[PDB]
Order: structure tokens, then C-alpha cells, then sequence
């Protein structure tokens, strides 16, 4: 028996967070191929959101690994389809990505507070080390892109920022 | 308009195959991390079904890209959760994968037959080029794994084939 | 006698397609040197359409080679002058290139359907392998350029896309 | 079970084409060592037809492999002895090979036609990918050798082509 | 004076954990040379448990270093002799080590809990950074070895795992 | 305005020479693939007249570029099909090419005489620099090929000079 | 808005710590150039406290960056001048630095306790990661320098430790 100091509601929250990072993986994939659509056509954003979808999928597998290491049982649910089919302008899509990563951050903070309430020192530091500082950086990066996309405006600017920054 | 000789029924099956390949990616991920579970503990299979999950995910993006190249529209649906939570013995899982890649093959074949009936020569060759011959080889490999897993038996055999073959 | 399973109307269609790809070679050359004209002056487009004229000329020689390999007889006709003398804005010229490559695609699809009706398995796969997927990619690429040229607008944008993309 | 969309008359055709490609291997061997005979003594042809024998033997193994991938059963038959013991002039032997690869081509086309009649999309592409275009090129090459061997005539010319071309 | 926010019961706990990590070092040494004994003769395990002994001895020195950095006083005690003289089957010994690192884990958690109760933020992170996550991975690894050693069974299997895995 | 000392009659002859060089490119292409025809089968000449077609096409773009550099306007006309469909013997074709490059020379000479009569010093040197001395060498080479093709005779000779000289 | 789980009192302490670390940078600079003064003349310490000034300045920018990453607002205040103009003996200065890094530690600890009380898990780990364990090591090093400076005495000793240790 490897399980030690690993609460059962902790275990249930990791199962949830796994679903959330998969849901995020699938939302970014939806964005990536929206900018590959011929009537949108921003290759840099295609690149940028494909990698994002790769990363939160890593997130999920890092949480899957942690579940096994602590001695719990992975339990999967349906990954729900993304909230939209099309994503508007390049600025609109980065605003949704900001809203999405803030939603993920809040869950990671709730999981941390949960783990903390049950005295799980290791699960706290694991979440601090793999997710919390990286979320903070993800959020600040998106925040800067939104300021920039507003600064360059529409038309020529949207093209330029796609190519020269997101790619 | 880039759309040419691309039938709306073909477009809908593509979306249907995007969901299917994503479904297979999510099943393999389930298996991969079942073999990482401490009570199962087969690192070779864990490695083997993790790559398999990557492949059918690559399959989905290859279809997403093709939907865009032909001037269609991606429409995503939920990714249903895997049929099982645990996957039994190493031989039991390889059988489970054989049944899945056959299901996907029949689906890819029906999608070919649909495309052919609408006169879509390029779609036919594209499915032939990227999917039909790969499925044949994938099924043949699963079959040989099943035969070899039966030859090596349970216990020491299952270990050996895990490390030496799938690893 | 090398001729085997090679229909006489097939042979007549290859002779036609040779003329069409030459006509396309000559249209792109007309575009390439229109952007080299001092009152137009977009060097990137000059590059971009010179290479296009090189490529459909390869197309012709690939069809000439196939004619000989199958045992037919190449028969040449006049290459007709391009439909226009000047080609308008950079966006206007890429729209004509989209119309031209769709016209070529349709002929390649008609030749395929023709070859198919006469049971010519090899000529079908030859057309699938050298022309059909490449046409699909050519069309999607042009489609994206047209979206982008509309996005960046006129003046500064037209210059920027010429230099940073087409060159 | 791995067999899927693999019809029993297709499987019987595959067994017939393994025998024919082995039969062709054995004719080419016969010729290659005819030219090694001291009353003939054409070292270039020996080397050329030895290689062609390796070639159609690789064909046979390629088909045996395909039979196993689809879940068929290889069933072998006697390989009949070549039609002749000696092969006349070098030009006579190249004409014998042209006739032979045309027979193989027709047989390969009939196998495709049967595969297509049962809706075996994958079998059709496999034959297209590995055999149909390679047969066209081999036939054209033999055709060009026959024209060239007529051009150089007999005596000194036959010597020259053997050494400078077939070697 | 360098001591700062370093409480006396924390300092006493550090002295207790130096003894325990030295005790663990000395158990692993006992096992490693049990497997070197000619009636046992498992060279992989000898090498694996020798290294684990070096390991928990590095742990001890890491803690002695920490005691000095905070301005504590190292106070050493006898290292008790391991609980057994011989360690049964290889699987028996891996079970003995699992039990041992769990004891160390619980002790390490209690030390964290005490450090946190006195508000020693730095002591908590130090234990998180150097010990807590490493203990989880060691426990999971021992757990996986125990499942695998059951899988290969006794006799030939025990031989194989010793050489191919622990070595 | 960049146009200086560039007479309108000179401008029109340039367009007339663009057509002529394109006409020569299309003739050589016709010859090149006549020698690739299985009943003719002279790979050396095929290679030789393919390069020749590339050269006079380079000639046309060199004239197109010069029309633009002097501030004129390209006006394209049809490219007439080659005078013959087949080209007889290897010697017969080299004679056909000699007659063509002489025609092109007289045309280039008349274009020089026209430019000189209008006082266009730069155009004169440009034609001298890029065309007059190249035509002299091209004609001299064709002449030597004709003399050598007559020396080597028909049959074996024609083969030999094809492979060893034009190849 | 990027601001999430970032309390306004935490924001104000960050600004307060930016000032403190800048204050320490300006103190070390004062010391560094006291040891460069001709009547003091200890190049090793000059080098040692110049680097120390660089470090706590790096500390301030690391806090400035963190204020921005969390969506707060930098507010700068005066940097007060160092407590002394001269710094006495080499041992006297190292004691002065030990008192300063302890002051900064208590400040960093209170900032941690403040962040923890407002539930800011990421801020806590960030301070742990970048500051708490570095301060422990910095204080331990100053302590050892003080002990060594007392062992080597005044005069020749002070020289020796300056060049051989701080240099």
C-alpha cells in the first residue's frame, strides 16, 4: 500500500482537474484550427494555440501521473466540446484564452486550498511547483497580448502581430 | 471560394471521424495510465499506449487540417469517456485496442466509400495515403502482439514482453 | 509495343492537359513581369509568380513524360496568350491565380473521371499522386493569401505582405 | 481476428500473383545465366537480368507479406520452368522480357479490377503504390532498350550496349 | 548570531530525523550485503540497496547541513542495528523497504507539521524541496517493484528482475 | 518617369523577340520529348534539347526584364506550336535547330540594327553582351554536331554520339 | 484583467520590499567603495560587496517583475542613504551586513506571513522559491566570515582573508 496522507476528497479533486485541463486542451485545439480556416487565415495564431493545446494536455498527464504516484485511482469523464465554434477576431480569441486560464487557475487554487485543509504538504508543493507559477506567467502573457492587439488595432496590425509575435 | 468537388455529406463524415480519432486518443491515454497504476505496474505498455494516444491525436489534426484545406467547416462534439476504467491484463488491453482500430478502420472505409460515391477523387487518395495502409499495419501489429502475449503466458511472460517488446 | 490498357480518349485528354498547364505557365509569367514593371514594383510577387510559372511548366513536362511512358503520342497546340495584359492590384492578381488553378483542377478531375471510365487504374493513381493533392494545397494557399491581402488592406499593407510573405 | 474487408477471391488472386512473380524471377535467372555462358558471353546482360530476377523475387515477398497483413493464408504452388532454355540474341531476350512484364502487368490489373469489384479500397491502393507505376516504368524501359538495340545493330553494337548501358 | 525564526522543538526534530535517516542508511547496507551472501547471490539487489544506502546517508548529511545553516546544534545518538539479520526473498526485502520509507515519510511529515506550527516558512519549503516529493517517488517506485516481483513469481522470475531491473 | 532614349519602335521589336525566343523554347521542348518517345529513344538528345529549351526561355525573361528596365511595356502574343510534330533522325533535328538559331540570330541582328538607327547605345551593347556572341557560339556548336553526326553515320554511330556527346 | 487572488495589502508590502532591497543595494555599494578608499584599501572586500550590491538590486527587479506579473502597481519611494559613511574594519562591515540581511529576512518573513494570511498560495511559493532559502544561505555565509575574521585577527590576518577568501 503506497497511499499515505492522501485524502479521498483530494483524490476526487485531482480527477476533476484532469478533466478541466483536458477541456482546456480541447478548447485551444478548437482555436488553433479556427485560425487555419481559409476565411480567417492567421498562421501565427494557429501555431500559438496548437502549442497551448499541447501544453494543457501535458498538464493533464502530469496530473494523471500524480494521481498514480499518490496511490489514488484515475477516473475519467467526457471532455465537453468548447464553448464556441468560431472565435471572432484575434483579440476576441485571446480574451477567451485569458478567461479560460483564469478559470483553470481558480480551480488550481481551490484544489490547493482543499489539499491544504487536509494537511497534504506534498500535494500543496506539487501544485505550487508545476502549476501555480506557470499559470501566473500564462495569465500575464495573455494580458500583454491583449494590450498589444488593442494597440495595433484591426487590419494591418492584426496581421503583423500574428506573424511577428505569436509565430 | 476554395471549395471545389467537396460534398456536404463528405464534410459531415470528416467531422464525425475527427470525433472518432479523438475518442481513440482518449481511450489509449486511459490505458497508458492504467499501466502506470501501482497495482498494475507495466512501464513498457505505459510507454506503448502513450505513443498510441499521440498517434490517433495526430490523426485528428490531420483530419482537421484536411477539413480546412477543402473549404469545409470543423464542428467539434464531446469526446466520450473510454468504455472501461480499468483494462484487465496486458493481453486484455491489446485485444481492446485491436477491436478499436478495427472499428476505426470500418469507419475510415465507410468514409472512403462515401467520398467515392460523390466522385471525390482527391479525398479518396488522401484517405488511402494517410489512413488505409496505416490501419492495416496497425491491426497486423496488434494481432501479432495478441498471439505473442498468448505464447508467453501469464506472470513472467507478461513482464518480459512488456519490457522487451512494447518498451 | 509498350501500350497497354491506355485508351485513345485518355491520350487525347493528356494532350489537352499539357496545353492547359503550358497556358498556366504562361499566365504566371505574365503576372510575374507585371509586378516587375516600374509602375507596379512589387518584387516579392515577382518572385512568387515566377516560381509558379516554373512549377506548372514542370507540370507540363511531367504530363509529357507520362504520355511517352504509356505509349501515346504527344501532340502540341499553340499556347494562347494570357487573358489580361495588366493584372490590377496584388489582391486582384491572386484572385485570378485562384480562378486559374480552380480551372486547372477541374480539368484534372475531368481527366481522372475520364481515365476512370476506361478502367485505367495506373493513370488514375498517377493523377492522384502528382496533381490532385498538390492542386488542393495550391488552392488553399491562394485562398489564405486573399484573406490576408484583404486584411492588410491597401497601400502600406500591400507592400508589407508582398515583401514579408510572397518573397 | 484481424481480417477485415478482405474477400476470399481477392485472397485467391494474391496467391496466384505470388506464383507469377516467382515464375518471373525464375525466367530472369535463366536469362542472366544464359548470357554468362561462354558461347554467349555478355557480362552486362548477366548483371542486368540477375538484378531483375532479384526484383521480381522482392515482388513475390512483398505480396506474401501483404497476404499475411490482411489475414489471408499463403498457399504456394510449383514454379514452372522458363519457356525456353536459350534466349537468342540480346535483343531477342529483351523482347522476351517485355512480353513477360506485360503479362504480369495485365495480371496485376486484373487483380486490381477484382479488388475494386469487392470494394477493397486498401488492396487497390497497395497495388497502385507498389506495382502499377513500377510496371509502367519497367515496360517503357524495356521498350527503349528494344529500340536502342535495333539502332546499334548486330555485332559491335550488341557488345557496346551490353557494356555501356545494361552494366 | 545567525539563528532567526528557528524554534527549539524544530531543532530537536531535526536531530531526530538525522538519526532516522542514518538508521535507514544502515538497514539498506544490511540488505545490500545480505544479497551479496553466497546462499542468496542476487547481484542486482546488492547494487540497488548499496545505492539506496548512499542515498539515505546523503539525506542525513543534508539535514546536518541544514541544522548548521539555521544556527542549531547537531546532537548525534547511537544508530540502532537493523530490525533483521536476513531479509528473506527479494520481494520480502522490497516490502521491508516500502515499510521503511513510509515510516520516514510519516516522520518527515510530522517534522513539517511542527515546523509549520511554529511559523518556520523556510524550514517547510526546505523539507518540501529536498524530501517530500522525493519520498513520494521512492514509495511509488518500491510499490511498482513489489507488483512486478509478484508478477514474475519465484525462481527464474526473481533472477530476471534482479538483473534486468534493479541492476 | 524612367524612360530615356528608348524608342517606341525598339520597344515593339523587343516584344517581338520575346515571342520569338518563347517560340524557340517551345520548339526545343517538342524535340526533347520526341527523343523521349519509345520508338525514338535517344536519352542524350532528350537531355540536350531540354536544356536548350530552358536556355531560350531564360532568353525570353532576360528580354522581359530589359523591357521593364527601359520603361517599356510587355505585350505578349500567342506562342505558335512547333513546325513539326516529329523530328526525324538525330541529325535531322540538329539541322532543324541550326536553322532555328540562325533565324533567331537574323532577328536579333535586325533588332540591333533597329536600335542603332534610333541612337540607342545601351540597347545595342545589351544585345551585344547577352545575345550576339552567344548565338555565334550556339550556331558553331550546332554546325560541329551536324558534321560529327554525318561522320559517325546511322545506327551505331547515332547511338554513340547521343550518349557520349549530347549526354 | 489579469489580477486574481492578489490582495491589496500584499501589493503594498511588495512595494515596501522593493524599497528595502534597493536600500540594501545602496548600502553594499557604500561599503564596496569604502574598501576602495586609499586609507582602507582592501580590494577583495571591494569586489565582494560590489557583487552583493548587484544581488539585492537584482532582488528589487525580481520584485518589480512580480508586482507586474500579479497585476499590481509599482510605487517607488526614496532610497534612504546608508546608516554610516565609513564602515570601520573588515570584520566590522561583515557584521554590519549580517545585521542587514537579517533585517531583510524578517521583512521577507513578515511578507510571507501576510501573503499566507490572505490565502495567496502562489505568492508564498514565489517568496519561498526566490528569497527565503537564499537569505538562510547568505546569513550562514556572513556568520562564517565573521567567525573566520575573528580567528585570523587584525593586520596580516585581515589582509589574508580579504585577498584569499572574499576575492
Amino acid at each position: 500500500t503506497i497511499r499515505q496522507n492522501y485524502n479521498e476528497t483530494s483524490e476526487a479533486g485531482v480527477n476533476k482537474q484532469i478533466n478541466l485541463e483536458l477541456y482546456a486542451s480541447y478548447t485551444y485545439l478548437s482555436m488553433a484550427f479556427y485560425f487555419d480556416n481559409t476565411t480567417v487565415a492567421l498562421p501565427g495564431a494557429h501555431k500559438y494555440f496548437k502549442k497551448a493545446s499541447d501544453e494543457e494536455r501535458e498538464h493533464a498527464m502530469l496530473l494523471m501521473k500524480f494521481q498514480n504516484q499518490r496511490g489514488g485511482t484515475i477516473v475519467l469523464q467526457d471532455i465537453k466540446k468548447p464553448e464556441n465554434d468560431s472565435w471572432g477576431s484575434l483579440k476576441d480569441a485571446v480574451q477567451a484564452a485569458l478567461a479560460l486560464e483564469k478559470h483553470v487557475n481558480q480551480s488550481l487554487l481551490d484544489l490547493h486550498k482543499l489539499a491544504d485543509s487536509k494537511g497534504d504538504a506534498q500535494m500543496c508543493d506539487w501544485i505550487e511547483t508545476h502549476f501555480l507559477t506557470e499559470q501566473v506567467e500564462a495569465i500575464k502573457e495573455l494580458g500583454d497580448h491583449i494590450t498589444q492587439l488593442t494597440r495595433v488595432g484591426f487590419g494591418l496590425g492584426e496581421y503583423t502581430y500574428d506573424k511577428e509575435n505569436l509565430g
